[PDB]
């Protein structure tokens, strides 16, 4: 049945057949898939111990490896508690919907998307787009505005540069914001296994947080794609093709196993949010990889390539953009009262005015009227001045909706359809 | 600048600066781009040109004819009622009116959980080696306006197809009787690289004349929007693309007088090898959702391979309920939705813990799953669902669950329409 993860003390050959003794103190039949230097891959029906998670709050400011070793010169974490890494330890998850708000500081998520805490909530994007620059600004910049509970980061990078690892280190440092977060890294060249153990060590981290600390805790994985370029090679998988005979069963279930931990936890002081980056694959013909659409259940954020070549940062298109959650985050007593009903209003402004190039590129632009040049002019401002905003500049709520409400200005009030009249009259610049 | 079309009447030369005529009496100025035998491709920004007209009538009807609207069917060139500027420009149907009322694709997981409506753009979202073109098909041959006072008709365009699937296409609304109600305009990859950019342009003023000047709903099927996008490269992607797509997403809607409408389905398939086929930005299509192709469900041996849970109709609240589908629509949905969502991070959970290990109440979602994908997303590739049969389905596998976990159903639909309370009429 499941994977597991062992702590290697000899040399294992494949399909072995060994004994291994769970965290929780039990013991397992198994048979090995694949190995690195220090972990083994075990499926489940020599005697082992599963590789833990050395969990303790002091892993807060630490930056590791894949498999939890340090990498930032000091010495290894002092665990607390010793956790298998799996997910069936401490079984955190309450049956409760995600709900509540999380502020990243920038306005194409929090405005129009609304990242909800113990919700998975992907950024859909391609290679050469600028996807790791805005984890790395959520990480840096996130909170969770007015909550009695502490609030946490767990990013954990995957098949990542040398040179790309000594910038994440270095952003982490000089910002301040690995006071509040555990950075795991695991490098191209680290062993494919370690890749693997990556994004397990990071859940498992974030769950002891949520669950024996109170946090809410948000985790960032970068590049799921990766991930799952070293799955499709990993023990049973290799030459194997999807859809075949000899196609092992737990890779269609492997993906699952990331994303169903995510959620409020027991006690509801905590949370686990995960924002994973999926990058569209380019080499679907020679590499297949498991589905990666799984991952796509309550929402996603989409780096779209137009927006990157008009030079906007961050360039996210918020159209085919969607939180499924958002109602749960926004509102009096989240965000604000006129949350929804701006939000509402300039998705359908920027909507009507991206149609609108297309008509002035059918007619031209003279023969546009007044009130459809105004729409055209509005998905300009939309891109200009709430699309863009710098790579260190964190908006608030409070931020973003007065950008928001400015830009709207450009449309003849009797046009804002979208928003209820008390909200324009104690909201409207004009009023 | 955009591309405008115009008919070769006189010789031209690259770079030449020309006039274009407009359907008003106005004229625009551009200068050539390229040009086949028969259309001259003109960026607006001496010579002055008829734009590309569509030769329309009625009895465009039942005909085959090529990517430049010339008849492919054997039969004869079309009498044209009037000739119709294809760039869009002389006549704008368009009423400032927002999507709405049914269409019946007859596929469970677009009507169930993702409704198509009226006027609406809905992609299909794919990749290499998936199943579109059978989906986009299937819809040619099921679709239809229930209880609606105005016909129906169909508009199918392809581009940069082969000779095989041009004649499989062509065979299949044939031998179905799915033409009679069609325009289907084949394009091939062999075919001029200007008849292909011209393709999806002619198709959508032939709907627009059907749906505007003879009342009608009609749907328009456009397969692959990437193909589209590599014309335009092999004329990455160039920089002017992302305003050319908007010139193909912005004509759709209902049309004045709410007596007809343009509805779209686009294709837009992730190429295989993006080493010689860049991934196109084509997010500018994506407004108002999408329905996903997904390779775990074809790997399956599922058709068709629709995951609803990264599918998304943003419209279909404006499509369903009483006198649309029925009342119990968006209940039936909602439940669906969420029961499948929890079965599947449920088998993630399987995959922790072990099957053993689960509760009976999770073995119960898990199970649902399964039902959902087996009963519900399964369909046969001729077997044509009414909305009807789709809620019941839904229904059906429902019953799976315990009652009192039935969270997004009101109680009165419950006691109406739950198998185990609804009486026999």
């Amino acid at each position: 049945g499941p994977l597991i993860f062992v702590e290697k003390t000899e040399p294992v050959g494949y399909n072995e057949i060994v004994n291994i003794k769970m965290g929780d103190g039990t013991v397992r039949r198994g048979q090995v898939l694949d190995s690195s230097a220090d972990i083994v891959v075990v499926q489940v029906f020599f005697t082992g111990e599963t590789l833990k998670l050395p969990a303790s709050v002091d892993l807060l400011g630490r930056i590791l490896s894949g498999s939890g070793e340090p990498r930032d010169g000091g010495p290894r974490i002092v665990p607390d508690q010793l956790l298998d890494i799996n997910g069936a330890a401490m079984n955190p998850y309450a049956r409760l919907p995600p709900k509540d708000f999380i502020q990243t500081g920038i306005s194409t998520i929090d405005g129009t998307n609304t990242l909800v805490r113990g919700q998975k909530l992907p950024i859909f994007s391609a290679s050469g787009l600028p996807h790791n620059e805005i984890a790395l600004q959520i990480a840096r910049q996130a909170s969770v505005p007015g909550s009695e509970s502490a609030f946490a980061v767990v990013f954990a990078a995957m098949g990542i540069t040398n040179e790309e690892a000594q910038y994440f280190m270095s952003d982490f440092e000089k910002t301040g914001a690995l006071e509040r977060a555990v950075v795991f890294l695991n490098l191209a060249d680290d062993p494919a296994v370690e890749r693997i153990v990556t994004p397990r060590m990071a859940l498992t981290a974030a769950e002891y947080l949520a669950y024996e600390h109170g946090m809410h805790v948000l985790v960032i994985l970068t590049d799921i794609t990766n991930y799952a370029e070293a799955l499709r090679q990993m023990g049973a998988a290799r030459n194997e093709v999807p859809g075949r005979r000899g196609y092992p069963g737990y890779m269609y279930t492997d993906l699952a196993t990331l994303y169903e931990r995510a959620g409020i936890v027991k006690g509801a002081k905590g949370s686990v949010t995960q924002i994973p980056i999926l990058s569209m694959p380019g080499d679907d013909i020679t590499h297949p990889i498991p589905d990666l659409s799984g991952y796509i259940t309550e929402g996603q954020i989409v780096v779209a390539r137009e927006l990157h070549r008009k030079g906007i940062y961050p360039p996210i298109n918020v159209l085919p953009s969607l939180s499924r959650l958002m109602n749960s985050g926004i509102g009096a007593g989240k965000t604000r009262e006129d949350h929804k009903a701006v939000s509402d209003q300039m998705y359908a402004g920027y909507a009507e005015g991206r149609d609108l190039r297309g008509l002035v590129a059918i007619v031209g632009k003279e023969a546009l009227s007044e009130r459809d040049t105004k729409f055209l002019e509005f998905a300009d401002l939309f891109e200009d001045k709430f699309v863009r905003q710098g790579r260190n500049e964190n908006r608030t709520i409070e931020d973003t909706l007065e950008i928001g409400w400015q830009i709207l200005t450009h449309l003849p009030e009797n046009q804002l359809g979208r928003i209820d009249n008390k909200y324009i009259q104690k909201y409207h610049p004009a009023h």
